[PDB]
């Protein structure tokens, strides 16, 4: 199913190694033009914004091997203004880029370390979409095939909302690649994003995700969770 879950679906890969991190994409995400008010666009929370509409935007980078720690606060000097900035070195992008406004997509498979319940938590300025498991962020092995056909979230965060943070728990099995999708904007200001979580097994957070963010190429068959 595409349907979000407690249970989601995961993937066994054959003899070809994982590769180390996620997959990155960056898309330019632009004010409105000078005098409007307020001065940032709302497309950002358009429904579809997330599905078809940040294709029609500039496209600013692809690259692989995300991982590590992840998570980023950009402080910008004030609002309304494009102002430069960089991502952690974990995104494998050394160039500057508009900090205060874009939109990033992150995707590949969570492995977990232990079979148990997971909680991940997410906070975000201004949002972060997420997705995960078979169907639900993309077909096992079948990415390109299904990468449009994501369903609803799993969890969500969005800046001015009473918290702009939110959950999943969800039970997953140790060593099994799980499909995840990560939508990210930014349209005004500052910029954060958060992704850490914890399991039943002890009471450690992890936010370091070297260990657990991986890729694996498309095949003919696709690679199904066989367990
Ligand atoms: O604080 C993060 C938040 O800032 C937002 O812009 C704010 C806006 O809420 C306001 O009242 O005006 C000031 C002008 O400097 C500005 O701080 C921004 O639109 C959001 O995306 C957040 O980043
Ligand atoms: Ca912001």
């Amino acid at each position: 199913s595409k349907d979000p879950t407690t249970f989601p679906l995961g993937c066994s890969p054959d003899i070809t190694t994982p590769k180390k991190g996620l997959s990155m994409e960056l898309y330019s995400y632009d004010f409105r033009k000078k005098g409007s008010y307020p001065c940032w666009d709302a497309a950002y929370l358009d429904p579809n914004y997330p599905r078809t509409g940040y294709k029609s935007h500039r496209l600013l980078a692809k690259v692989d091997g995300v991982t590590g720690n992840i998570n980023f606060y950009y402080h910008a000097t004030k609002g309304c203004t494009p102002q430069l900035g960089h991502l952690p070195a974990s995104y494998n992008y050394p160039k500057p880029l508009t900090m205060t406004n874009f939109t990033m997509l992150l995707y590949g498979y969570f492995r977990p370390k232990v079979t148990g319940f997971h909680t991940f938590t997410i906070s975000a300025d201004d949002l972060l979409f997420v997705n995960f498991g078979a169907g639900n962020a993309f077909d096992c092995c079948r990415r390109d095939s299904s990468a449009d056909h994501f369903g609803n979230y799993q969890a969500y965060a969005i800046w001015g909302s009473k918290t702009a943070k939110d959950e999943l728990t969800v039970h997953l099995d140790a060593g099994v690649y799980y499909p995840i999708r990560l939508f990210y904007n930014n349209r005004d200001n500052n910029g954060a994003l958060s992704f850490t979580f914890k399991t039943e097994s002890n009471e450690n957070t992890v936010s370091d995700f070297s260990e657990y963010f991986f890729s694996l190429d498309d095949t003919e068959e696709g690679c199904p969770g066989l367990i």
